[PDB]
């Protein structure tokens, strides 16, 4: 495993785009330039969503730091239980 100073940016905007998660992290998975990176997220308001609205906010939420979320392999749920 690595980390680029993208890792620690792209996790510093999450976590305030997610405050009401239970599940975040990030993993740079492109050693030698950092374009593709894997995001894990569960939070309560993820429950009036799909798949693909859940992952938008993810998207969203580093995009204008970072845009290459062709790169980006996204995890997202809600706590339900």
């Amino acid at each position: 495993a690595t980390q680029t100073e993208g890792e620690l940016r792209v996790t510093q905007i999450l976590k305030e785009k997610f405050p009401r998660a239970t599940a975040i992290k990030v993993t740079d998975i492109s050693g030698g330039c950092g374009a593709m990176y894997e995001i894990k997220i569960e939070s309560e308001e993820f429950k009036e969503k799909r798949t693909v609205q859940q992952h938008q906010m993810v998207n969203q939420a580093l995009k204008e730091e970072i845009k290459e979320m062709h790169g980006l392999r996204i995890f997202t749920s809600v706590p339900k239980r």
